[PDB]
């Protein structure tokens, strides 16, 4: 055999090879030169045609010669020295330059090769165009080339619900043109949503025809009934096609799914709202966390969608309603604007109450979410818990919202050393995250208001009027700062939000 | 046909074979010595890749030519002497030289990026990278390139359950590059779990397809109808292709499993909790015991998942207390870390506290194990049972876990002349089918129960069947440290009055 430099010259210079060359020519000096085998000279002196003489010459050759040196030694001798000149060049710019492109740019508009082509046939949804988070969709793509040579890896984009994971993904591998093509050949978009203990097998049954080209989508045979074992190992198989290739799992909940993914041994990202299920995998798990839109990111947000800013002062409060309200949340946010009809701060503030008295119901909109109002959609990431944490969960609604609180403070209205107390809420924090993991000063935690008017509206009326009496009963007995416990007996700074029950 | 060794030589030199080799060259040369028909040589003429008419020049030679000559005899022929070579010299060093062959031709080949490869499509699953057990995973190693020769046989690699058996195979054979491409060509890992009495042969039934590459998954016919006998044959069939060939079955349960990789004479591995399969083997049975973790061993695997180590003295206490907890076992360690939120002495000594008080399920977790807690996975070693194994078993809960003490000692809360001999009797089948105790001989026959084998039991046993079995002892109790406690004291256990008050 050769090589790709020594095949990649008789690529190069063919407009040649067709102008002029006469492959009997070489025969008689190629079956002599030890090239060659009586039934192969003839084998390509007995052709129709040239076009036949040559390909098969050229096919041909490239199996038999320790090197390509004999054929240099050929067109030389031939008075087509132009010819065995130019492969002279070409082996001296390849083996005394140790230089040529590198994976980049002589055949360029990768404006539909990187963009069109290879996105839409990962499935990759448009990315946006009218905001983007610079921070995050950088950091991801730094993440990424940082392993596009590791051999398999999980890329954990674990958020809030409706907190904006996907898009992120879709501007990250949409806007660099270096994750596709160059970091890695293809990609592949799968929204998981695995619930059933069925989904998870299914995926990878449609991955297996994301994978599957237009080679047999009507050979598509019964995939529906195989064995676990044979479809993973019938990927292991369609995988040789598609190597330094891609996955992204589009919103995760089954922790089998990235079981899967790592006994297929995948290059993955995952958009998941439940973060725990990494503990599946024992590998180069890195995670990128997504927070609640900073206080100045939301700003931004705001006039890229043409939102007006604050004239006065007690009118950007009246924003600062909302910054509050949907305490960081993009998708929650976009079911604003959607629904803010004038845009005048009269009519986002007959919002900013129809919030504080209708939960999320009160922007329910057509938000280019798959979800009308939030709430549609952590009515699952509540559904997911264990019996045991729902209950902590649904009790932890009387509460001061945007308030940082000891654990012995919430012990109080909690059902079961008040340490497990303590356990449940790290758990939730975690798994949709809900709350507020602050360690220091003291071991505390929070609840926003998204997170609350959730629960608000959607908790058994007597279930909160009971949450209020049981937080009463305790509560007795023997701005930046924390609360301290010489004045724990009363919640009264505190009352007034209390007072709105 | 051939063998495992004039098969293994077409498997050797494979790279080369792809990059310079067309099979048409040899169809008229092998008509002519009697080794094919023109139904096989058009057969294999009329293809569309190459791939396929070597695949196919391959799998249809290793059956028609009484030994590999022709075939030497003809890249010698065809200017491509530089295979005809190789292949020379690996008949040499098989047939002459034993034992060069693995250094000399066999070797200069091998490559890092290609294990992974025969990895993938053996199924196997990642190895791991933050802990790794020498001792045990080097001993394996070791008794395999001592068998890589030998023609079938089977490696035990037997021991507690969740107590991590199967990692040190995806270790052992991730790890050294001999194992594959060296020492065996190929490898294929399935996870047994027969419980059924059709697991057994559908196991087989995968393994089949694990051997059938994209040959045809496709043509994958009614393979679920066919006869033992027809897919056992019909798996020799396809073993011609596959020589020096590695099976490794994850997790084996079923000692059918066993009579079956004996039958078909394979060269496999065996992870399992229930040792006493083995003897369905009349064989070259081997076996590696794996030890509850050794008292350093488990601190070392603590500093890997970045996990505090002792500042004072009753804090490492508070550490010998998991260690004593876990009596040495990885997943139910793993269910820890991945449950120590803080990482606090603190907050793991909270726990120490939740497993004390509410068993393996205190800890229960989403750990890289397929099971919750250690629980839901000892359940099964249990249904296994002897209705009267069971029996013996869970009541000798009530007990000191992690205390040496005498069979009569035992014989007294235990069901069943006047000869305690077969007390003795179901405890060794005990410490053998799933390991739960302690096989103890000298100074005197005593077994041993550990906390992790308890506090198992605790949270599972009718509530009544404890005051009950401690009622039954203290009945016998009467009548007429490194040491252990003799028989001259033996009417009072209150020693252990300690443990004992906790129930
Ligand atoms: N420029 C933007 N960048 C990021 N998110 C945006 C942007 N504009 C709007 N969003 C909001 O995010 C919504 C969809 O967000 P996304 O699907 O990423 O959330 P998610 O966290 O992936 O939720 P899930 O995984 O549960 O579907 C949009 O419909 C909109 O409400
Ligand atoms: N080297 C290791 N590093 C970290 N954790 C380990 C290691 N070995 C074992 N474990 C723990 O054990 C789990 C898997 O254990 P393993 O599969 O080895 O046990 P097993 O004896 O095979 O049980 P079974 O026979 O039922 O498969 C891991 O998820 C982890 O919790
Ligand atoms: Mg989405
Ligand atoms: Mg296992």
């Amino acid at each position: 055999m050769l090589c790709e430099i020594e095949c990649r010259a008789l690529s190069t210079a063919h407009t040649r090879l067709i102008h002029d060359f006469e492959p009997r020519d070489a025969l008689t000096y190629l079956e002599g030169k030890n090239i060659f085998t009586e039934d192969h000279s003839e084998l390509i002196s007995k052709m129709s045609t040239r076009l036949e003489r040559i390909a098969n010459f050229l096919r041909i050759y490239r199996r038999q010669a320790s090197e390509l040196g004999p054929l240099i030694d050929f067109f030389n001798y031939n008075n087509q020295s132009h010819l065995a000149d130019f492969l002279e060049d070409y082996i001296d710019f390849a083996i005394n330059e140790p230089d040529l492109l590198r994976p980049v740019v002589i055949a360029p508009q990768f404006s539909r090769q990187m963009l069109d082509r290879k996105l839409l046939l990962g499935n990759v949804p448009k990315q946006m165009t009218c905001y983007i988070r610079e921070y995050h969709v950088d950091r991801v793509i730094k993440k990424l080339d940082e392993m596009c040579d590791l051999d398999s890896f999980f890329l954990f984009l674990h958020g809030r619900a409706g907190s904006g994971k996907s898009v992120i993904a879709s501007q990250a591998l949409s806007k660099s043109d270096q994750l596709i093509g160059i970091n890695y050949d293809s990609i592949v978009w799968l929204k998981d949503s695995g619930t059933a203990p069925k989904s998870t097998f299914d995926l990878f049954t449609d991955i297996l025809l994301m994978l599957k080209s237009e080679d047999d989508l009507l050979n598509f045979p019964s995939v529906e009934h195989v064995t676990s074992v044979v479809l993973k190992r019938m990927i292991c198989n369609a995988l040789i096609d598609r190597p330094n290739t891609l996955f992204v799992f589009d919103d995760v909940v089954q922790e089998e799914t990235i079981r899967w993914a790592q006994e297929l041994r995948l290059r993955c990202l995952v958009t998941t709202r439940d973060v725990e299920i990494s503990n599946a995998a024992s590998q180069t798990c890195e995670f990128i966390e997504v927070t609640s839109l900073e206080i100045d990111e939301c700003y931004d947000f705001l006039e890229a969608y043409g939102m007006p800013m604050p004239v006065g002062e007690k009118e950007e409060d009246v924003l600062n309603k909302t910054i509050e309200l949907s305490s960081g949340n993009p998708a929650t946010l976009m079911m604003f604007f959607k629904s803010c009809e004038p845009k005048t701060f009269e009519k986002m503030a007959q919002l900013n109450n129809k919030l504080e008295s209708r939960g999320l119901v009160g922007v329910e909109c057509i938000t280019p979410y798959s979800y009308k109002s939030l709430a549609m959609a952590l009515q699952r990431c509540v559904e997911v818990l264990s019996d045991e944490d729902r209950s902590a969960l649904a009790f932890a609604v009387v509460m001061p919202p945007g308030v940082d609180i000891p654990v012995k403070l919430w012990s109080c209205v909690i059902p079961v050393l008040d340490d497990e107390v303590a356990d449940r809420l790290k758990r939730l924090s975690k798994r949709g995250a809900l709350l507020s993991g602050k360690r220091m000063p003291v071991l505390t935690f929070k609840i926003d208001h998204i997170i609350h008017m959730f629960l608000k509206h959607v908790v058994d009326a007597q279930t909160i009027a009971n949450g209020i009496s049981i937080l009463e009963q305790r509560l007795l007995e023997i701005e930046t700062v924390i609360r301290p416990e010489d004045f724990p007996k009363f919640m009264q700074l505190h009352q007034k939000f209390y007072d709105s029950l």
